[PDB]
RNA sequence: AAAA
C-alpha cells in the first residue's frame, strides 16, 4: 500500500444541480477505464517510414439504427474503417453486438464472412441466430454442412484449418474471418489448431478477435500485424457492472471468511485462519452452502464443477431440497412440453429426460457435455429467463453466450490432467467469476472458493491476489502436422515454427526479462540487514527444529509405541494438529473404530484409534454424534470460561496425543452428570499444584523402550540441533520477530528471482525444434517418406486424416495395410469407435469376434511405440496401447444394426449426450477416411466407408436446425 | 480426465 484509492463502499451521491445543465454522477460507480491501441506494419525500406494516425469518431456515420455503447463504438468504428481489431473484455461486456456488425457490413455490400468457434455446439446456437436474423448465412460443420455457398458461414475450428492445408478456393472469396473466445487457444489438444489456422491464413483477410481479459493482449496484434502485415487496433476494457466480494470456504469447516473486500482490500487474517482450519484432515459441505444462501437471499448462484461425474451428485445432494413457488412449479413443465413434438414417441420416452423433469420442477439446473443439445438447451433458457435459481455447471457454461448470475461457486481449484496437477490459473479466475452480478439486482457479487491442497500453500494467495498469468501458447507438433506441412511444396515444417505465437513471445520477451532479473536483484540487495549470516543460520534451523520434531511425535503418536502404555486415568496431553492446546487431560477410555460404513477410504491407523479424553473445553456443547474429523466441535479455554468451564470426556483421535504423563489418577466407571466429572477434574488440578514446572513425561526411549535405529537418529539429531540454538542471539533480546519479518521478503524475492533466472532457460527452450529432427525420423523409418525426406503416396492419405489426433499414424497404417477391405461395413464402423473419444467405458465384452481385430490393431501401436520410442522420444509401451477403447464396440454396432436409441444407452453408462459426441465424431472420421482411400488408388475402400457412413446416418440423429 |  503506496499510492491506491477507494471506492466509495456502499451508497453515495457525488452531484447535484439545478435548472439547466447538470453535471451525471448518475447511479453507476465505480467502473471507468477503457483502452484503445494498435499494432503497426513492419517497413520494408528505410528510404520512407510513413507516419500514420487514425483515429475514428466515437460514433460512426451509420449505426444502421442500433443500440450502442461508448465501448462498443470505436470496436465498430475499427471494422468501419477496415481494419482488423481485439476486442479484450468480460462476457458481460456484450462482445456478440460487434460481430453482428462485421457480418451485416460485409453482407451490405455483398462480401462472404467466416464466423468460428471454439466448440460446434455453441457454434450451433449462434448460426439459428444468425439465418433467423439475416437469412443469407449457413453453417459448415464436420457432420452437417448446410447451404455452403452462403455468404457468411459458421464453421468448426478444425474445418477452417482442413480448407487451409488443402487450399480451398472459398477461401479467395472470404474477406473477414471472426474467431469467438480466441483466449482459450491455452488448450493443450485444440488450443494449436487457432495457431495453424490464423498463419496459414491470407493476408488480405481482415479479422475480428473477440476475447476475455488477457495481460498481453496487445502483443498478440504484434504477431498479427508482423506476419499479416496489417494494422490491427486493440480495444481493451477491465469494467464490470458489478463489485464483487470474495469468501473463502475452508474444507471441513463450519463457515465462510471473506478475503478479499469489496474494493479489492485483501485480508490477511481471514487467509490465515482460513488455514487453521485444513490441517484438520467425499464432503456433503456444498449442500450446507446452497442450503444457506437461499436464505441469505443469495440467488441465483452458479455451481461450477470440472468434472462431468461428481457434478451431478452435488446436485442430488442438493435435489432434497424444493426452492420453487407453485407459480413457478407448474411453469417449467408447461415449457418442457414443446420439445416433446421435435422428438419421437421413443426418444421422448428417453432414461436421461425423465431424471431430470423432476429435478427442474425444484429449481435445480445441471449443465455440461453429457447432456442433450436440446436438453441443455432449455436448461440454457430456463435460467435467464429466471426459472432456475440453482445451476450446477461445468466449465463449457463460462465458455458460452452470456448468462450471468448473483453467486459464483468454485468447488475445486485444482485443474485438469494433461500435463499437471495444475493449480487454477488467473484467466480461468476472471472468466468464471464474471458470470457473477447481474446489473440491477446486485450491490455485489458473491464468489466462494473452497481450499484444500496438496504440497504446499503460497501458491493459494497468489491465485486471487497475485498477478495474472502470460497467455501461453500450447503449440506443438504432431505427426498429422508436419506432414501437411512437409506435402505442400510452398511451405515447410519450419515456416509454422518462425511465425509460431510461442516463437513470439520468447524472442520479445528475453530482452524485456533480462530486466525483470535486474529489478528484482536490486530490491533483496536494497535491503540492508545487520548481520545478515548469523540469521540465515538461526530461521534456516528454526525451520529445521520446528520440522524434525515433528517427526519424534509421530512416530510416538503411532500405536507401535504408546498403545501399551494406554491406562484408565493415566495423564494425557492433548493438542490438535494444527498446534491449538485443548489443554492437559486424562484418559478416560479407548477404542479402536472398526468397519465404517462405506463412503471414505480406510483408516490409517494413526488416526485409526479413537481415545475419550477428559478435557476443560468449551464451547457448541451437543455433538455427541462426532464427525470423523479430529475432535466434536468444541473451543478451548480462550472462549467464555464463564458461561462454561467442565471437564468433560472428549473422542479425540490418536493424532491428537502429544504428550503421556508418568503416573495415573484412579477413575470410577462412569462419568455421566456434572458431578462425575467435575470430581475427576479436581483430580487433574491437585497434579497441577504440585507440578508448576511441569507435569512428568514418560521417556520415550528409556521408559517407553524404543531402541529403533531409525528413533536413535531423529532423535540424536534432535539434541545436536537444538545446542545450535542457544549458541546465536537466542538470550537476553527476542528482537528476532523485526530481523524474520525483514527477512522473510528477501527469501521470498530470492525465491522468486531463481524463477526469472530459470524463465530465461525456458525462452530459449529448443523443445520444438528437437522434437522435428527425431519425429521426422520416424517418418522416414516406418516408410511414411523417403531419405531425401520427400513426401511419399502413404503421407498423402495421412493428411487426409483430421478428426482424430495421435492415431494419425496407427490409421493410415492399417488401411494403407489392406486391413477395413477383409471385414464388414458394419465391423469397420465399430472398429474406428476406438479411436474417436478418451471418455472412460464400462461394459464386459471380452468377445472373441471383436477381440480379435482389437488385438491387432492394438498391437500395431507397439509396433509404432517401439520405434517412437527409441527415436529419442516419451512414450511408454504401455501407454499408448492402452489409448484405443474396447468398451464402446458393442455400443456403436448396435445402432448400426439399426436398434432402438433408448436401448442403446442400457448397454453401456456413457452418458446419452457424449453418445451423440462420439457418433458425429465417428461419422466425421468416416467422411476423412473416404478421401483417404481416394487417393490411395483403391475405390472399393471408398465406398466401403461410404455405406457404413450411410448406416450412422438417420432422421433424429441429426438435429440442428431445417431452414434453407 | 474437462472441453470441442
Ligand atoms: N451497452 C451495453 N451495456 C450493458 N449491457 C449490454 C449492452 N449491450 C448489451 N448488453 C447486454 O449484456 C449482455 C452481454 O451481451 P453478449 O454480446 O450477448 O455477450 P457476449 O459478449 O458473451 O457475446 C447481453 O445480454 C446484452 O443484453
Amino acid at each position: 500500500i503506496m499510492t491506491d484509492a477507494f471506492q466509495t463502499a456502499e451508497s453515495r451521491e457525488v452531484t447535484g444541480a439545478q435548472g439547466f445543465a447538470p453535471t451525471e454522477g448518475e447511479s453507476i460507480v465505480l467502473s471507468h477505464n477503457i483502452q484503445h491501441q494498435v499494432a503497426l506494419p513492419p517497413d520494408l525500406d528505410y528510404e520512407y517510414i510513413p507516419l500514420s494516425e487514425h483515429k475514428p469518431p466515437a460514433e460512426p456515420a451509420r449505426t444502421y439504427s442500433f443500440k450502442l455503447d461508448p465501448f462498443q463504438a470505436l470496436s465498430v468504428a475499427s471494422i468501419e474503417r477496415e481494419e482488423s481489431v481485439l476486442v479484450s473484455a468480460h462476457t458481460s461486456a456484450g462482445k456478440t453486438v460487434v460481430a453482428e456488425y462485421a457480418i451485416a457490413q460485409c453482407l451490405k455490400k455483398n462480401q462472404r464472412v467466416i464466423y468460428t468457434s471454439p466448440i460446434k455446439a455453441l457454434s450451433n446456437q449462434k448460426y439459428r441466430d444468425f439465418q433467423a436474423e439475416f437469412g443469407d448465412v449457413g453453417l459448415m460443420t464436420g457432420d452437417v454442412t448446410i447451404n455452403p455457398t452462403a455468404s457468411c458461414l459458421v464453421m468448426t475450428t478444425e474445418i477452417l484449418r482442413s480448407m487451409l492445408y488443402r487450399g480451398s478456393e472459398i477461401m479467395r472469396e472470404v474477406a473477414w474471418v471472426v474467431f469467438d473466445e480466441i483466449h482459450y487457444m491455452r488448450d493443450k489438444i485444440r488450443g494449436v489448431v487457432w495457431e495453424e489456422t490464423i498463419i496459414l491464413l491470407p493476408d488480405k483477410v481482415r479479422y475480428v478477435f473477440l476475447s476475455a481479459t488477457i495481460p498481453n493482449a496487445f502483443q498478440f496484434a504484434e504477431w498479427i500485424a508482423k506476419i499479416h502485415r496489417q494494422a490491427c487496433h486493440v480495444v481493451y476494457t477491465d469494467f464490470r457492472p458489478t463489485p464483487l466480494q470474495n469468501y473463502f470456504f475452508p474444507a471441513g469447516g463450519k463457515g465462510i471468511l471473506l478475503i478479499v473486500d469489496e474494493k479489492g482490500n485483501f485480508k490477511e487474517n481471514n487467509f490465515n485462519q482460513a488455514m487453521a482450519m485444513i490441517e484438520e484432515k467425499e464432503k456433503a459441505d456444498i449442500a450446507k452452502i446452497i442450503k444457506m444462501i437461499l436464505k441469505k437471499n443469495f440467488q441465483p448462484v452458479i455451481v461450477f464443477n470440472f468434472s462431468k461425474r461428481e457434478c451431478e451428485q452435488m446436485a442430488l445432494a442438493s435435489s432434497s431440497m424444493k426452492f420453487n413457488a407453485p407459480d413457478e412449479e407448474n411453469m417449467v413443465n408447461k415449457v418442457f412440453e414443446n420439445a416433446l413434438a421435435s422428438l419421437s414417441e421413443d426418444d421422448k420416452n428417453l432414461p436421461q429426460i425423465s431424471n431430470i423433469l423432476p429435478l427442474l420442477r425444484k429449481g435445480i439446473g445441471v449443465h455440461h457435455s453429457g447432456l442433450l443439445p436440446i436438453l441443455k438447451e432449455t436448461i440454457e433458457i430456463l435460467f435467464q429467463e429466471g426459472l432456475i435459481k440453482v445451476l450446477f455447471a461445468t466449465e463449457t457454461f463460462s465458455i458460452g453466450l452470456n448468462m450471468p448470475a448473483r453467486t459464483v461457486v468454485f468447488t475445486q481449484v485444482t485443474k485438469w490432467d494433461g500435463q499437471q496437477r495444475r493449480p487454477l490459473t488467473s484467466s480461468e479466475y476472471i472468466q468464471m467469476a464474471g458470470r457473477a452480478g447481474r446489473r440491477g439486482l446486485d450491490d455485489r457479487g458473491i464468489v466462494i472458493m473452497m481450499v484444500d491442497d496438496k504440497l504446499e500453500p503460497e501458491t493459494a494467495r497468489a491465485i486471487v491476489v497475485g498477478n495474472q498469468d502470460k497467455l501461453n501458447s500450447a503449440f506443438h507438433l504432431g505427426y498429422n502436422m508436419v506432414l501437411n506441412l512437409l506435402r505442400i511444396e510452398a511451405i515447410s515444417p519450419e515456416y509454422m515454427l518462425e511465425r509460431c505465437f510461442f516463437q513470439f513471445q520468447n524472442a520479445a520477451s528475453v530482452p524485456q526479462l533480462e530486466r525483470e532479473l535486474i529489478s528484482l536483484q536490486q530490491e533483496r540487495d536494497a535491503i540492508i540487514i545487520p548481520d545478515e549470516s548469523i540469521v540465515k543460520d538461526y530461521y534456516g534451523v528454526r525451520q529445521q527444529l520446528e520440522e524434525y520434531n515433528k517427526d519424534m511425535v509421530f512416530v510416538i503418536q503411532h500405536p507401535q509405541n504408546c498403545l501399551g502404555f494406554f491406562q484408565e486415568g493415566r495423564l494425557i496431553h492433548i493438542k490438535s494438529p494444527s498446534g491449538v492446546d485443548y489443554g492437559w487431560g486424562v484418559l478416560i477410555k479407548h477404542i479402536q473404530r472398526q468397519t465404517p460404513k462405506n463412503g471414505q477410504p480406510p483408516y490409517p491407523e494413526q488416526e485409526s484409534y479413537v481415545l475419550d479424553v477428559l478435557l476443560k473445553v468449551s464451547g457448541d456443547f451437543n455433538p455427541k454424534t462426532r464427525g470423523e474429523g479430529p475432535m466434536p466441535e468444541g473451543i478451548m479455554p480462550a472462549g467464555k470460561d464463564s458461561k462454561n468451564a467442565r471437564w468433560e470426556v472428549v473422542p479425540c483421535l490418536l493424532n491428537c496425543l502429544r504428550a503421556l504423563g508418568q503416573l495415573r489418577v484412579f477413575l470410577p466407571k462412569r462419568l455421566e452428570s456434572a458431578d462425575e466429572k467435575d470430581g475427576v477434574g479436581k483430580a487433574v488440578d491437585e497434579i497441577s499444584r504440585r507440578f508448576p514446572d511441569g507435569i512428568p513425561i514418560l521417556d520415550p526411549m528409556e521408559n517407553m523402550g524404543i531402541n529403533d535405529d531409525s528413533f536413535k537418529k531423529l532423535l540424536r539429531k534432535i539434541e545436536v540441533l537444538e545446542s545450535r540454538l542457544v549458541a546465536n542471539p537466542l538470550h537476553n533480546s527476542p528482537l528476532l520477530v523485526e530481523l524474520w519479518n525483514q527477512y522473510s521478503l528477501k527469501m521470498q524475492l530470492g525465491e522468486q528471482i531463481k524463477e526469472k533466472k530459470k524463465a530465461i532457460a525456458r525462452a530459449h527452450s529448443v523443445a520444438q525444434l528437437d522434437e522435428l529432427k527425431s519425429r521426422k525420423r520416424v517418418l522416414r523409418r516406418l516408410g511414411f517418406i523417403n531419405d531425401a525426406e520427400v513426401v511419399q503416396m502413404k503421407a498423402r492419405v495421412a493428411c487426409e486424416i483430421s478428426s482424430t489426433e495421435g492415431h494419425e499414424l496407427l490409421l493410415a497404417e492399417l488401411l494403407f495395410n489392406r486391413f477395413f477391405n477383409e471385414l464388414s461395413p458394419e465391423i469397420c464402423a465399430c472398429i474406428l469407435s476406438c479411436f474417436i473419444f478418451d471418455e472412460k467405458i464400462e461394459t464386459q465384452a471380452l468377445k472373441e469376434e471383436l477381440a480379435k481385430p482389437f488385438r491387432e490393431i492394438q498391437a500395431q501401436a507397439r509396433i509404432i511405440a517401439k520405434v517412437s520410442a527409441e527415436s529419442k522420444l516419451d512414450v511408454n509401451e504401455d501407454e499408448y496401447v492402452q489409448s484405443l477403447k474396447w468398451q464402446l464396440m458393442e455400443t456403436v454396432l448396435a445402432w448400426a444394426q439399426g436398434r432402438p436409441f433408448s436401448e442403446i444407452c442400457k448397454m453401456t453408462n456413457v452418458y446419452e449426450g457424449s453418445l451423440i459426441r462420439l457418433f458425429r465424431r465417428l461419422e466425421e472420421l468416416l467422411r476423412q477416411m473416404a478421401e483417404a482411400a481416394r487417393v490411395m488408388g483403391s475405390e472399393e475402400l471408398k465406398d466401403k466407408f461410404e455405406l457404413s457412413l450411410s448406416k450412422i446416418r438417420r432422421d433424429i440423429v441429426s438435429f440442428n436446425s431445417l431452414y434453407l
